[PDB]
This record gives structure tokens, C-alpha cells and sequence, in this order.
């Protein structure tokens, strides 16, 4: 149906969970979904559709970086009529009070990318997670009573950032963690009147040197439950 | 104590409500606060401190524009040790589904100002309302059962915008309304590890032509109650 | 007549003196104008109209920052058919040869704001004081034989500037002082084929630590006389 | 050894061919390499190392977008001591004289990304293919007598570009085709004193509507032979 | 002494008149100066030094564009200890009320160049003519009773401007004329605590189609006399 | 025929060699061309047309800086129907492995100018030398067996660069040398479907302190021979 998706309208649930690693999406589909069916594997993206507690739910990879997720997200909302996209994955901690294995729920994401300025007449577009999704994720976390930090994330275009002072600058402003897609996902959802959100498990701290499964499983519980609530 | 505030540390409550119009802040202090005392009137800013349901609460004007509120907000957090600043006021509707008299709670604010790029190494800083404040405002609205729209706002540097296409662009991305301070307030709160939020009553629609007291009073109820919850 | 002005066309003189502090404008009106009449007090802006040496002259506040003065100035030229706006006020010295209490007449103003780039297709617009006004102010100063420095000013969006190196950079280029409106005022006057200028009394030096009435009164004499000459 | 590569120094040849699609890299390894061994499959990237005409050669996916390839390329040069990276893949034609199935060899690549400005103090960095690689690709094409167009490419951050006028602008300047990695690859090679180049087969035209295997196989012949020449 | 000047300190007068055309500078030296001596001809720049009414005065070409004049001006202030540089030449009219053959005295100059942003931490630097020079030029014009328009000029990097809407934009803001050096000259003078100014004779109108000697001679009279006054 | 060229269509050969110094172009015409005829001397630009090995060839100055060469190059392609422009001249070495007297052939040129962003919707345009010209220059060098380095150049707007860190940054990325026109020349050739290239002899090193005729003559041999090959 699209240059990056062989599936047809209806093959995807209205709620899709996405992570960068296609093998993680495969794992997620085999571990948490019932009767997972491979609906798209163009570029080995591992797009599946199954059910969770009886409700349709899809999981698919989105690659690394804003340009990548921008391709997948826009096609999902536009062609497959998806309504909600929840980004699930790992991230690097920025804030000194954020530790490895911590779970973070993004209220929004800053970025050093030019994509949003291109879409917003060179002005400041606040890549903001859909309030419904942020609420669904936080309520799920509260109901499951799983500690989670809510706040700003940063989507960098440079995993290996030349601007070494940026890290401390973000710490001063209390950005929670760094990843590479949220800032791109959020504005696309707005344009399509759809919804998006993001939750990550800190797998490393960029300001200093500091089991990882429990944290990842807890994050998945939150995303899945929130998905049902939505 | 500061170039724009004659008050001394302790004269202001840890929670301050702010609006652009100094006469509105005076009105608010005389109408909703008990035993309001003028604590600062440099530049006729009308800074008062009284109590609401027994709790200390201050109200003060902040002028129009990011540069103005940036002066007042930074001094309040830094010198007067204020913890929470809730911006209350009017705004212009952008989204076609947003109507005059509607109450809007900002999740974040975009801007055409250069201030955040100056503070954030020329990158995209998501001027995000503190999640605690957004929640306090929304819960108050739910408890008072007062319809309110939650979403993105836009803080313009140009009330009379030369870029006439921006209005429709923001409508496509579903920005709710336009004002002139939020985008400046939010990042300052982050820097001081403090909190900030914003709630406005739509007093006009910028995309077409379309009582105003009830809406303003309801907005004040929400802000005041949320202030107590915080 | 406008969202920020209750006065009607004709209530304002063709020449208006403006300062940030509304209480200063009130003081100016009661101290230097004959039969001052309050013509506008929306947002407590203190807009008056009286006479000086028999000629009509208005004085009104304009708040702090380019966005604020941009609102007031554009409405004055456009709706109230004002012809000349002379900004009078205080400023911070930059140049090491400029001292506190010195009077400065702006030839132009630089800025770290994005407003002029928005109006000028992202290019460099030289916020220049109207040559007639600069001349009127300088001749008045010469005739009153009051020492005054003529040169570049800087209109910052950030009173509390994070970029601490900017101060010395401006000293190297010999910017005289810093304020927060001139750079916004000047281009608006050009657009309306009207005139604008600015004169300030240095109330503090930003590069080091260093009666204030005489300087302020002398500055007012210059502005008033120049107003008559125009 | 790295967050995205499980292989160890020595597992990769000094010359690596890369394409966005991991399944294409798998296909390439099974079709053109002798004794291909999977050396890295983190995130299903399909990194292989085999031999072509007796010489060591690796093939691996790099995902879509500058941020993605920037991660893989920098790790290859820095950690695995790779010397040459030749990007092989598909692209969209821009120039009206460029047709679908045409083979294009990039001399350089323009971009709407902010990555190079971040690495180059906000100036214009010419993402240029290594002259040795451009020559090796062109000589191979000449020796194999396979028609190929040499010229500028464009690496977009937005596959679905909102700026619809850009396409015709690039046509006027004669950009040959569009892809999403070259502009990111080239500067990284320069920084590591290494080499990089790109060759693509046009799979579609963005300015109008206009077998695909022959073109892809011919492109692979050129890349492989050039790899040997280097 | 410098890469572009063979003269030695002292060969140039403290006041130098400059124009783009080296042949015009030669003409000026032979027509208005007494005992003109060629002091520099590197790159055929035609740098002369003679006397006018007994006072030392130099005339030299400066090429076309900000980068060119920036080279010559900085060397003159820095190495040859020049104090005043008055740019004399031709320009294109912008304002509809400005006609061919009109003489224009620049108060300042806007630009689409990046040079000033590079020198001014990416902010808006107002390329302003030295007030002493502007005054000297205007007084000379008044004393010689030669009609001259005083106002903003624009220094473009593109004589053949692709942005065809800029012309009308500048007309709306009342820029008087266009040339290619002033915006570069002015900031350099500031840095060296020296002085600079510009006066031009409109040789063509860019907004419509509309003897040239008288205008040029009158402009030279103004510059020369002003030079003496300084 | 044009504001900067008195010659008429046909007076210039389809291949023009250009250098900044007009006296160097005169020297080149008298030293390497047979029967050189002055075809244009507006602004003393020294435009000649003669023959080399029986083929028509023109040589003309282009001044210093992108704005200057942009004027001359665009008029040559557009009005005089020139097909190839080869920039010949001197440059400053950047790379530590590049030494004075070395000959450099530009593959492309980076720049700190805003011209290309203005022509390319504020994106990154890779100022790339025409591949035919780069090849002609390199083959000539190989056939004449004259050592020459091929790589990136940088066209600065500031000969006296305030950003002193840029030099080392470019060294890290291996820019070969610095000049002031290439980045402007290349994009203009693309727009006119014509060709351009550049070759320079390093006359100085900007990173340290380190006969000059042989190098200049060898560079001229390469340019001339390449001109014939084209
Ligand atoms: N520390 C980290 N820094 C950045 F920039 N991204 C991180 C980090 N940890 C995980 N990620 C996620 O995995 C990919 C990058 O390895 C990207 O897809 C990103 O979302
Ligand atoms: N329609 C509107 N557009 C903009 F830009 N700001 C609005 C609007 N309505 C109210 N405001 C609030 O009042 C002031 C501007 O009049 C500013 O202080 C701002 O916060
Ligand atoms: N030192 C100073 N720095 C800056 F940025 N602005 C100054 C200063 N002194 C006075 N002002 C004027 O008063 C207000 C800021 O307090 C603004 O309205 C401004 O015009
Ligand atoms: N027409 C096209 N436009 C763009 F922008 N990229 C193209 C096109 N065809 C193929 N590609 C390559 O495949 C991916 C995008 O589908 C990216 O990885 C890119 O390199
Ligand atoms: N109409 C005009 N437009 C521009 F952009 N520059 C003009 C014009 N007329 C004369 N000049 C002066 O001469 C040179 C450009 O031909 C430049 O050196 C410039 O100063
Ligand atoms: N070291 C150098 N740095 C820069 F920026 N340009 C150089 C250098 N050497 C020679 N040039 C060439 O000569 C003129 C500048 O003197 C310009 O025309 C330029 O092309």
C-alpha cells in the first residue's frame, strides 16, 4: 500500500506500539500479544497485529531518528487510519536525579533537528505528547503503582553529539532523557488530528557511570494497559 | 529588592497568579483574596498578597510579551523563592473548533520569539507547562465540572502578525489559542526547578467573527482551586 | 477603539512621548504638561494628552519589551494617526566610556529579538531612529547645552541575559546602552511613514559598579523641546 | 563492541557497502559475496562479511535518514577501523532529464537537515563524496560501459516534504535525485580521514509519472568493482 | 604592508574616499585632488593620496560587495591608521519617491549578508553610519544647498536577487536605495573606534523605468566638503 | 551590454579563466594567449579574449568575494553565453598536510556566506565544482604529471575572520584551502546548465609559518590544458 508498508488498510489496529529495534517489536509481539500476525515486513520492520485482552493492537519497528519514524508514523495515520501511536523504548538519562533503569513518560520533546522548523515556518513548535496519551500512561503507572518520572525528553539527530556542552545545559533545564524520535512523532499526530505519546526505560546515563529486564517489562505493562484505556 | 519589585523575600506567597493587565490583578485581589495587601507596585504592576481558603496566595501583573513576563517570573523564583506561577488571562482562538468564551489549559506553548533558542543553544526547546500544574488545573476543572480544552498554545511576539499564513498553519496543527507569555514563563520555571502553568479564556477568534464574565469567573475558580491543590 | 486603547481618534496629539513605567508617564504628565487629561487607561497604561508651550502633546506608558511597545506604537500610528513617537526612559550602560547618569540619544538599536527578521524576510533590518527626530533631539541638547552621547543602543529580549559574553562584545563595538523597545519601535514608524526616536538616561552600568533626578529632568527637557521643534 | 554493533574489531572488512533496507543487504550478501558470515545483527541490521574476487568486503544496512546512517558510519570508521563506505541503494529522480531506472553517482549531497550546520559552526558544509570513491565508481561504470549520471544528490529529512516548491527549485539547479543519508555520511568520513561515496538506481520520479532489476544489478556491479579498485 | 596594499603607514591620509570602480577613483583623484600620488595599486585598486584645499586626502577603490570592502576598510583603520572612510558611489533606488539622479545619504544600511551576524553572535547588528559623518554630509549638502535624501540603504550580496519580493518589501519600509558595501563598512569602523559614512547618486530605479554627471559632481562636492569639515 | 561589461555577445570565448586580480588577468592574457584583445574594461576588470593552441579563450578578473564573482559569472553565462568558467588563483592553506606552493583542485567549496541559503530556501546547497571540469583539471595535472591535491575548499566572506576556531575546525574536517569565490561560482553554473571549476596555488598557510612562480605557472598550465580538453 505504501513504499515502506505492504499491509492494507485494516491490517493495523487503531493503536500501534512502536520501538526502534525491529527485533524488539518481534519479541514484544510474541511475548505480549495473542495470535500475533505479521502484517508488514518491508525492510524487515517487523509489523505485527494481534490482540491484548481481546482488543486489536499492532506493534512495529520505526528505525532510529526523526526522519525514520516520520515516514512510518505519517503513513500509519494517513493510510492505515491509525489513531494512537505509543512509542516504547530505551533512552539515555540527562538529569542527575534520573538514574539507569528509571522509567520516563514524555510530556514533550525538544530537538536539535530542523524538521519542525520546516513544518512550522521556522518558528518554535512544541513537540508535545497528546495529553490523552500522557494521562493514560500516567494513570496506568499509578494503577500498576510503578514509579515513573514525567517530563521533557530530547530527540537528538546526533547520537554522537559534537556539542558536548548541550548535555549539561539540558541538565540545568531538567530534561529527563534523550532518544531520537519523539520530537518527530508528536507534530505528525497533531497534523492528522490523531494521538501520540512516548515512554522509555533509561538504559544508560550520559553524565556519569552507574535488572534491566524488570524495568523494560514494567514499561511494557504501562504502555499496554494505557493502550487499552485509550 | 529588585529593579522591578520593591517587596522583600517573604512578602510573596509560594504560589502566584499572574495576568498581563495590572488592573485585572487588582480586581482579582479585591474579588477573590481575603485581606489583600499591596506588596509591590513598581511600574504600577499591582502585586498583592492575601489568602484564599486560609492559604497564602499572591497575584500580580506581568505586562505583555515574553520579555516582560521573563523579567517578573525570573525574579519571583530567584529572589522571592516563589514555587508556582499560574498564568491566568485571555487569549485568541486559533483552532476552528475552539470558540470565544472557551477556557483553555496549555500543555505547552510554541513561539516565534528567539528567547528560547538563545537559552537553548539555538535548538528547539519545548516550552512545556509543569505537569503538576497542568494536572492541578485539569482536575480542578473536572471537579468543578467546567468544560475546558487542553492543548498547545502559541506565544507570539507580534500581536499584529505580518505573516498572515501562520494562523491557518497553526489551525492545521491544532494550536488552541494565542497569547504572549507562556512560552517564556515555562522554560524559566524549569531552570529554577520550580513550576508554571497557564489557563486562558478565549476572548476572540482570529480566523472568523463570532457572557464573557461567566467564562472569566469560571477560569478564576479553576486557577484558584488548582493553586490550593498544589 | 483598540484592544489596548479606549481613546478615540483625535484624543492623542500627533506627537507622543512614551516610557515603560506607567507611573512615570503619569508623573511626566502632571509635572510637564498643562491641563493633562487621561485619554486612555486600559491596562493602567496611563495615556494622557495635554499641552506644552501651547502645543498638543501626549504621554503614555508602553510596558517592557519589543512585543509590548510594538502593540502600542502600531496602534498609535495606524488608528490614532500619531506622527511622532519619542521614547524617553532609562537604560543600562555598555560602553566603558559611558557612565551612570549620562544621557544617550539613539541613532539606531541592535536587538537579539526575532521580530525584525520576521518583518524583513529573515534579513538584517537596521532599526534606525528617524533622522528628523535624532536631529531634533541633538539640536535641543545643543541649544540647552546639555551633554549627550549619540550612538547605537541595544534592545534586548532578555534583561537577565544568559549570554554573558554579549556585554563585552557590544563594548568592543561601542554600543552605548541597553534597553528593551527601540529596535521594535523604529521599524514600525518606517512602515507607517511616520517618525520615531529614543533618548535615555543611564541608570546603571552593566560592566562595573559606579543626582539621578537632574539627569532625568535634563533628558525630559531635551525630549520636550525636540517635540516642539518637530 | 558498540551499542548498535555486536561485532569486534576485525570482523568488518575495510570496505563496507551499505543500503537502507537490511533485507537488501542480506540479499546482496547471499547473491554477490562468497562465504558471507553474519557479523552483526543488532536491531536486525544484517551486517555481513564475506569476499568478492578474493578480497574481504562487508555489507550492512544503515536504516533511513541522516541520524541513522550517522550512527552506523561513525562507529565503523572509529571502532571497526573501516576505511571506505559505499552507499548503494534507490532514490527519487528530481531533474526532468533523469528517468526511472537511471543510475546516479553522487558528487555531493545537499540537505535540509541541521546536522552539518551543527558540526560546522552553523556554516555551509559541502557534503562531498570522496574524490577517490567518485572516481572509482565512474571508472567502473566506464569499464563496464554502464551509462551513469554523475552529479548532486539531496538528502532530505522529510520523505513526505511539506515544502512542495523545493522539488522544482532543485530541478532548476539540476539536482539529480533524492535519498536520505549521503549528506550525513560524507562529512563523517572526512572527520575520520576515511572515504565515502554513493551510487543509486532511480526507482521513481518525483516530478511526474513514468526492468528495475537490471538497473539494480548494474548498480551493484559498479559498486563491487569500484570497491576492488579502492 | 598588507596582502592588498603595498603602501606604508603614512602614505594614506586620515580621511579616505572610496568607491567600487577603481577607474572612478583614478578619475576622482585626477579631477578633484591636487598633486595626486599613486600610493597603492595592488590588484589595480588605484589608491591615491593628494590634497583638497590644502588638506591630505586619499581616494581608493574597494571593489564590489561586503567581503571586498571589509578587506580594504579593516586594513586602512588597523594598519594605515585611517580615521574616516566616506563611501561615495552609485546605487539603485528602491522607494517609489526616490528618483534616478537623486543623491542619498545613508543613516544606516540593512543587508542580506551573514557577515554582521557572524561578528555579532548571530544577533541584529544595526550597520549605522557614524553620526559625525552623517552630520558632516548633511551640513555640506545644506551649505551647498544641494537636495539630498537621508535614510536607510540596503547592501545586498546579490545584485541579481532571486527573491523578487524583497524589492517591494523594502519599498514598504522606505529603504531609499541599494548598493553592496555600506552594511559591511559601518560595523568595522565601530570596532576600530573610527568613522564611516556613505553617499550615493541613484543611477537607476529597480521598481520601474525612468544629466547623470551633474548629480555625480554634486555628490562629490558634498563628500569632499564634508571630508574637510571632519 | 551589461552594467559591468561593455562587450557584446560573441566577444567572449565559451571558456573563460578568471582570477580576482585584474592585473593578474592582464598578465595571463599577455603571457599565455595569442593576439589577446581587450573586450571589456569596465571597472578596470581587464577582460580579454585571445587564443590558446588555436582555440578561443577569454580571461577576466572577478574581484574578491562571492558577491563580486556572482555578478560577473551570472552575466557571462546569461548574456555572453559562456559555457565554462575556470577560477584560477591563490588561496590560504588550512589542512596541516597542505603546504605553501601546493596546487589545489576544488571538488567543492563550503562557505560562511548566506547567498546559497538565499537561493536554496535556507537549506544546505553543496557548492560543487562541475564534475567535467574537476576531471579535466585532474587529467591535465596527471598528463602534465604535476602534483595536485583534490578536495574541499572554503569560500569565506571574512578574510579577517573573527571566529578564530573555524580554522582548526576545518583542519579537522580536512578542508584544503580558503579563498573567496568558488562557493558562489558553482551554484550559478548549475542554474544556467553551464560548468565551473576552481584551481589554486597555496600562497600562505593560516595555521602556521612556512619559488612561488613555478607553482603559479604549473597551475596555469593545468587550467589552460584542461580548458582545451573541455
Ligand atoms: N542514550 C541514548 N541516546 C540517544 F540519543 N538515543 C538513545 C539512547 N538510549 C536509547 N536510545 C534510543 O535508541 C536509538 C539510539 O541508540 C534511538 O532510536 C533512540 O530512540
Ligand atoms: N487574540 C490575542 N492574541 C494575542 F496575541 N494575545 C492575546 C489575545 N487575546 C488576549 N491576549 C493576551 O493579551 C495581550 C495582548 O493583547 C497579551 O498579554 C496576551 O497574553
Ligand atoms: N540596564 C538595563 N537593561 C535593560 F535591558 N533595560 C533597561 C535597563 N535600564 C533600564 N531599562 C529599561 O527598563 C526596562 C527594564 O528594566 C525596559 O523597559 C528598558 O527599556
Ligand atoms: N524517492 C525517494 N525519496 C527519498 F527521499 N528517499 C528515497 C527515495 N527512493 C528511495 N529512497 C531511499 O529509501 C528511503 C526512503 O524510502 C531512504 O533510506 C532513501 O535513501
Ligand atoms: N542598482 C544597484 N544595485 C546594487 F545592488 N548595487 C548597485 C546599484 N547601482 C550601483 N551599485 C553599486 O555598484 C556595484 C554593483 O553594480 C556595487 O559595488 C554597488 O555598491
Ligand atoms: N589565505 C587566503 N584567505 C582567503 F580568504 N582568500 C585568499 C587567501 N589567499 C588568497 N586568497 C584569494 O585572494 C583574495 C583575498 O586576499 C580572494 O579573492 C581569494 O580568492
Amino acid at each position: 500500500a505504501t513504499p515502506h508498508n505492504s499491509a492494507q488498510v485494516g491490517d493495523f489496529a487503531e493503536t500501534v506500539l512502536m520501538c526502534g529495534d525491529p527485533l524488539r517489536a518481534k519479541l514484544i509481539a510474541e511475548t505480549y500479544l495473542e495470535n500475533p500476525k505479521l502484517v508488514n515486513n518491508v525492510r524487515g520492520i517487523q509489523g505485527y497485529t494481534g490482540t491484548y485482552k481481546g482488543k486489536p493492537i499492532s506493534v512495529m519497528g520505526h528505525g532510529m531518528g526523526l526522519p525514520s519514524i516520520c515516514i512510518y508514523a505519517e503513513e500509519l495515520y494517513s493510510t492505515y487510519k491509525v489513531k494512537t501511536i505509543i512509542r516504547v523504548g530505551t533512552c539515555g538519562a540527562i538529569d542527575m536525579d534520573i538514574h539507569t533503569r528509571d522509567i520516563v513518560i514524555f510530556t514533550s520533546a525538544g530537538t536539535n533537528s530542523k524538521i519542525n522548523r520546516i513544518r512550522f515556518m521556522d518558528h518554535d513548535y512544541p513537540a508535545t505528547a497528546s495529553f490523552d496519551v500522557v494521562c493514560a500512561l500516567v494513570d496506568a503507572a499509578k494503577e500498576l503503582n510503578i514509579p515513573a518520572k514525567v517530563g521533557k525528553g530530547f530527540s537528538t539527530d546526533l547520537f554522537y553529539n559534537p556539542q558536548t556542552e548541550l548535555a549539561q545545559l539540558m541538565n540545568k533545564f531538567h530534561f529527563l532523557a534523550v532518544e531520537m524520535e519523539s520530537a518527530g512523532l508528536f507534530p505528525i499526530a497533531d497534523l492528522y488530528g490523531a494521538r501520540a505519546g512516548c515512554i522509555c526505560t533509561v538504559s544508560d546515563h550520559i553524565l556519569h557511570h552507574e535488572e534491566r529486564q524488570n524495568s523494560f517489562q514494567n514499561m511494557m505493562k504501562i504502555a499496554l494497559e494505557a493502550a487499552i484505556k485509550l
